[PDB]
């Protein structure tokens, strides 16, 4: 009756506008399993038609089975199948090695909007390009460049984690060997300082923006998988270097040493957390570097809003799950305050000023809360 498939939670309409679907991205980061795990979101963005889906199909192979050696599989192909962003409805829970259990998001992003909010959203962005990375491609980059700027004026932190060039059909194996070693070799390459001024600019800055920039070459993958869209054939009949390099791609985005959680101005983020970077970030859809700054900074604090609230809701849920009226607002206004210290301890971005309202709605809410619980121990 229950099954994991896609969900459609970014959809561009007709009218060229961008809707969020709030029910379904609650529905998925927000279940009791998930909400309060720190968050890896992974994207795979890029042009149409150029095997995002294909590739995604794979990674969920390697998800379901991280432990398996045969992960990869006359299996047929199943998953994932025009503008937005469908998200995967497990978000899978991967032990790291540090002991904790993370949550795994994966975007496939199929218009610069929808690529600019996957970007924003993801801690691994997977680019897919086809056959070689053009100066079009890394136009598309500026923006994020101008605002690492702003965000970085004042810190070393930085507004991004990991990006990744993924080079389908890779044309030069000689000297840039399929992979992530000769991906690293060309894009060193590619990325010396040049070209169009903005473009110069783009390259002189992309490095501090992310933590982590890297680039794999993936080989064709034979004429079978190249002429039929709906490829339901044998993995015997994909070309063989493709899925010897398939195999060490997937686990070199994915493993678990590999899996960057998600974390802004310091703090990480959790699933509950990521919904508040989406409602944020959708307002804004481009945009100017200020806006796109004052939307993280927005999400930020509202994250340690939802962070704080929710301690506060869990410990008056173990207290009320009959007690005396003047004993239940003393555990309440005790449990309050924890909650409002919890906020102020967070490192939240836009000033003291900037926060102040974000912890005035906090503890409007925690009032709510307290006389919902009022009239639950009322009866
Ligand atoms: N040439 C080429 N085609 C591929 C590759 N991977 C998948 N395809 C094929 O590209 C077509 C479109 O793939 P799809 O995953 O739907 O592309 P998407 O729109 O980016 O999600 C299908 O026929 C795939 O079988 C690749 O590495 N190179
Ligand atoms: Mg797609």
């Amino acid at each position: 009756v229950k099954k994991a498939g896609p969900v459609q939670v970014l959809i561009v309409k007709d009218d060229h506008s961008f809707e969020l679907d709030e029910t379904a991205l609650n529905r998925i980061l927000l279940s009791e399993a998930v909400r309060d795990k720190e968050v890896v979101a992974v994207s795979v963005a890029g042009a149409f038609a150029k095997g995002k889906s294909f590739l995604m199909d794979f990674m969920l192979r390697y998800m379901y089975n991280q432990e398996s050696v045969d992960w990869v599989g006359n299996e047929p192909l199943t998953g994932f199948s025009t503008t937005g962003i469908q998200i995967w409805s497990e978000i899978f829970l991967i032990n790291k090695p540090d002991g904790k259990k993370v949550a795994v998001l994966l975007m496939d992003t199929q218009s610069a909007t929808v690529f600019a909010l996957s970007t924003m959203i993801s801690s691994i962005q997977v680019y897919n390009l086809s056959q070689n990375v053009q100066e079009d491609d890394l136009q598309h980059l500026q923006l994020f460049t101008e605002y690492g700027r702003l965000a970085m004026e004042e810190t070393f932190l930085k507004p991004f984690q990991s990006l990744i060039f993924l080079v389908r059909d890779w044309s030069f194996p000689y000297e840039f060997s399929y992979g992530a070693d000769g991906g690293a070799k060309f894009l060193e390459k590619r990325l010396k300082v040049s070209q169009h001024e903005e473009l110069q600019n783009v390259r002189k800055h992309i490095h501090s923006c992310f933590t982590n920039i890297s680039c794999f070459l993936l080989p064709h993958p034979g004429l079978k998988v190249a002429t039929n869209p709906n490829f339901d054939g044998k993995l015997k009949e994909i070309d063989d270097e493709f899925i010897k390099n398939l195999k060490i791609l997937i686990p070199w985005l994915l493993s678990p040493e590999s899996l960057d959680i998600k974390e802004i101005n310091g703090n990480k983020i959790t699933c509950r957390g990521l919904v508040e970077y989406f409602k944020a970030y959708i307002k804004i859809y481009l945009p100017h570097p200020k806006s796109m700054l004052q939307a993280t900074a927005e999400a930020n604090n509202l994250a340690a809003v939802a962070t704080a609230k929710d301690t506060y809701n869990k410990k008056m849920e173990e207290i009320c799950g009959f007690l005396a009226p003047n004993d239940l607002q003393t555990k309440h206004l005790q449990l309050k305050e924890e909650s409002v210290k919890l906020f102020r301890g967070v490192k939240k971005m836009g000033g003291e000023e900037f926060s102040r309202r974000y912890l005035q709605q906090l503890e409007s809410e925690i009032d709510e809360l307290y006389i919902q619980y009022i009239k639950h121990n009322d009866s």
